[PDB]
């Protein structure tokens, strides 16, 4: 074996030339040729000792698949029991520091890492049953919002109404694009609404754009931040992989409760049916949402697309699920061909249920929260998910992503 | 429009306030270009799109006529093309739309020519076939 340190030497290495080299931006062609090819058998590496290690690093790390740890906290505590394996907090923040053109690419390795993670029939469902239990945050403020009805966040504005949790996507700046922290609000949005007891259906609409080109007009959401993509600051971990495991993953599955309240036995997670509204548009992250929500509405003069194609990112679990919505060959002309299908042509039901003009809009919404409200949704609810989607299912795919994202995080042209 | 005639022939450009005029490739592409108001439609309007027609017909360098709305300028819309808003609902109210200089004038004027051409006097040959002038049109 001796993996281990042979990994170590690796790491070792590229920490030399991690100062003897002068800053990014300025190396030469055996300059850059040298660390690169560092990086590499370092990476290398990591894979080989993980696969046949997970599990052991795994169980070192959550004593033994006995404590819930979150992607953050996993990580870090990945690195400090294991040097070289995966950054430290500091390591990141040099990073963080430059822009995603200048980078190491130090995230690669976390990509390495929650790869071979999930990979494993112990670990992963570990790691993901974790990502399903309450955020502190939530925690936090779940007694305050049940006595309240309102809890303001920056992205994020809840609100309990006629047992309604109704999020309210509102970056009355930027089109609601995506980003790290709202990654954050809107988890704890969700929490909050499912261990509400006052909650029955959720509702995920935009709120209206302050922004001139839409001043007056709701816009669902216009995908990631193009800009902080270049800049350095989407997290891999922190938002693209909390991202699915975290929230959109609640929207499925629900959230992993504590033993206390009469039923876990039968329903260890709570869940709830979920109503998305469309206004404007669908783009991205926006419109991978939509395919995850018990019921999808639409203004007609709506569209949606992931038009990131010949050089953008994978967009999330789409790839996954994109498919059982409107078969391989539209799959295909949306995710690689960056096609967009507007809410108002025949294929646009493949992914929304009811397309309206947005001056009825309101009231095609509201007759629709009072659709899902008996029990007898949340169990029907509840199987159907059991069926699209199953758990091995989605461990696969997210484990490759975990891996696959990272290197397109990292990879010229999206820069 | 016969007066602008042959100074369009030489120029293969008039520019006036509602449309914009211009032969190329053998296209008269007209251009609804109300860079404030979306090319709310109005009885001067009606008036510059009749000329811009009869021109784009007696043009004999003209093959086929284009209708399309140029960029606006309107911040709703700015740096985007808009093709028509309809009427303008404000002279209507104020009483600017004349029910014959322009609710006539404009399906027995332009919009009919669009469909058989302009009625020309006879000088050309061919009159005794084609008294009228019309061409293809693409919107
Ligand atoms: C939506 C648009 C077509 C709107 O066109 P317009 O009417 O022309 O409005 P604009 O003037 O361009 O923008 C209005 C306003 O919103 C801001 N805006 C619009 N889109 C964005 C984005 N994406 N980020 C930040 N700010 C934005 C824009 O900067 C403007 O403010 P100013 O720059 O100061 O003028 C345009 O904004 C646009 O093309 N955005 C690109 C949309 C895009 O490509 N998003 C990429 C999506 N790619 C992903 O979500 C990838 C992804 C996301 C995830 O969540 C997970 C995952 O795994 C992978
Ligand atoms: C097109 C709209 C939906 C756009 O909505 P928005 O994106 O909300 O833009 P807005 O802010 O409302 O308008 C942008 C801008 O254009 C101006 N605008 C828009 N439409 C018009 C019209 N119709 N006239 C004048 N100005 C207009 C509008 O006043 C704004 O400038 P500001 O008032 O200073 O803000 C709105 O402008 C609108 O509802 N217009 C009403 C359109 C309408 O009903 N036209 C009526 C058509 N009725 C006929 O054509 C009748 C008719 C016509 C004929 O030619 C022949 C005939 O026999 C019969």
């Amino acid at each position: 074996d001796g993996l281990w340190a042979a990994l170590t030497e690796a790491a070792a290495s590229v920490e030399k030339l991690l100062a003897t080299l002068p800053e990014h931006g300025a190396r030469s062609s055996a300059e850059r040729a040298e660390i690169a090819a560092a990086h590499d058998a370092a990476r290398a590496l990591r894979v080989r000792f993980l696969d046949t290690h997970a599990d052991a690093v795994y169980d070192r790390l959550t004593d033994h698949r006995r404590v819930h740890l979150r992607l953050a906290e996993l990580v870090e505590a990945a690195a400090t029991a294991f040097p070289g394996l995966v950054p430290t907090q500091q390591q990141l923040a040099v990073e963080r520091s430059l822009p995603q053109a200048a980078k190491e690419g130090h995230e690669i390795d976390q990509g390495i890492f929650l790869r071979a993670v999930l990979r494993s029939p112990l670990a992963g469902p570990h790691l993901l049953d974790a990502m399903l239990r309450p955020t502190p945050r939530a925690l936090e403020l779940l007694p305050e919002f049940v006595r309240t009805g309102e809890v303001e966040m920056e992205a994020v504005h809840l609100e309990r109404r006629d047992g309604v949790a109704r999020l309210t996507m509102c970056r009355d700046d930027r089109l609601n694009a995506e980003d790290g922290q709202q990654v954050d609000d809107m988890e704890t949005a969700v929490d909050l609404a499912l261990l509400d007891p006052g909650v029955r259906v959720g509702l995920l609409r935009g709120g209206v754009m302050s922004h001139p080109r839409y001043r007056g007009k709701r816009v669902f959401s216009a995908g990631i931040n193009l800009k902080y993509l270049s800049q350095g600051g989407i997290s891999l971990v922190d938002f693209l992989m909390r991202k699915e495991l975290g929230y959109i993953h609640k929207l499925v599955r629900g959230v992993l409760t504590n033993d206390d309240r009469p039923g876990w036995w039968h329903s260890p997670r709570i869940e709830k049916p979920w109503v998305a509204a469309v206004d404007g548009f669908a783009i991205g992250g926006g419109a991978q949402l939509l395919l995850v929500f018990d019921r999808v509405l639409a203004s007609s003069d709506a569209y949606f697309s992931l038009p990131a194609a010949k050089e953008g990112i994978i967009p999330g679990a789409a790839n996954l699920r994109l498919g059982r919505f409107a078969g391989p060959r539209v799959s295909r002309q949306v995710i690689l061909e960056g096609r967009r299908i507007w809410a108002k042509e025949p294929e646009a039901r493949l992914l929304v249920d009811e397309v309206v003009e947005p001056d009825e809009l309101d009231a095609a919404i509201e007759r629709s929260l009072t659709r899902l409200d008996g029990d007898a949704v949340l169990a029907n609810r509840r199987m159907l998910n059991l069926a699209d989607e199953s758990p091995d299912g989605f461990r696969a795919y997210m484990a490759e992503f975990a891996l696959m994202q990272a290197l397109r995080l990292y990879g010229h042209d999206v820069i």
